[PDB]
DNA sequence: CTGTATATTGCG
DNA sequence: TCGCAATAATACA
């Protein structure tokens, strides 16, 4: 069964793929393999200034691609059999494939992502997200943009979510067109969290 | 009276 | 501790 998120422009759903053992079992595998990035390409410009991103990130999928957001360009690595895993037995129950997957990883509840809508230019048009959770629950939330800021010309309600470990959150259109997302700090969690969320990217 | 868009600070 | 409006400076359209 499916958890499905809807509101206004909002179309997500959400489900658990994996139970305790085998989660466990991934996280640690991502752990021991993961390559994250460092230095220069853990840095972001936003609103003119440069920052280090308060968590860390790792790109892997096909040759050829590229992924730039705040300013920042990340070539993906090539594939390692945890991470094709999960991709296959994503696509085997969504029906959807994906080429590229973009991993951050938190290591307690200070670490944390900003507010942000996934529109690249370089996202597939209409193409679902695939965001897969392991270690730390987390809270993940949704605002839309109408009701963001000073005056909101909406007062559409907030939506939060906890992320469990070896949970599945699909997103789909047109979710990112109105809606933006974030991991906000959760200072009680002392554990790492890692996610993974695939996508389809051209070339 | 009025373009749009975007990590931490500075409040509450 | 949590939420979030303001905003570091441009970069557009
Ligand atoms: O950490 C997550 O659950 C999602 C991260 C995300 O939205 C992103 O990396 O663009
Ligand atoms: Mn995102």
């Amino acid at each position: 069964s499916w958890r499905h998120i809807r509101a206004e422009g909002l179309d997500s759903s959400y489900t658990v793929l994996f139970g305790k053992a085998e989660a466990d079992e991934i996280f640690q595998e991502l752990e021991k393999e993961v390559e994250y990035f460092t230095g220069a390409l853990a840095r972001v410009q936003v609103f003119g200034k440069w920052h280090s991103v308060p968590r860390k990130q790792a790109t892997y999928g096909d040759a050829g691609l590229t992924y730039t957001f705040s300013g920042l360009t990340l070539s993906p690595k090539p594939w390692i059999p945890v991470l094709e895993r999960i991709r296959d037995h994503v696509s085997g129950v969504t029906g959807q494939t994906f080429n590229f997957v973009l991993i951050n990883r938190y290591k307690d509840g200070s670490d944390h992502i900003g507010e942000h809508r996934d529109d690249c230019r370089e996202l597939a048009p209409g193409s679902p997200i695939a965001s897969v959770s392991f270690g730390a629950s987390r809270d993940f939330v949704f605002r839309h943009k109408d009701s963001r800021g000073k005056s909101p010309s909406r007062r559409v309600a907030v939506v939060r979510l906890p992320l469990a470990h070896g949970s599945l959150l699909m997103m789909n259109h047109p979710t990112n067109t109105h809606w933006y997302h974030s991991l906000p700090v959760r200072k009680k969690v002392l554990a790492p969290r890692v996610n993974l969320t695939f996508r389809k990217i051209l070339l």
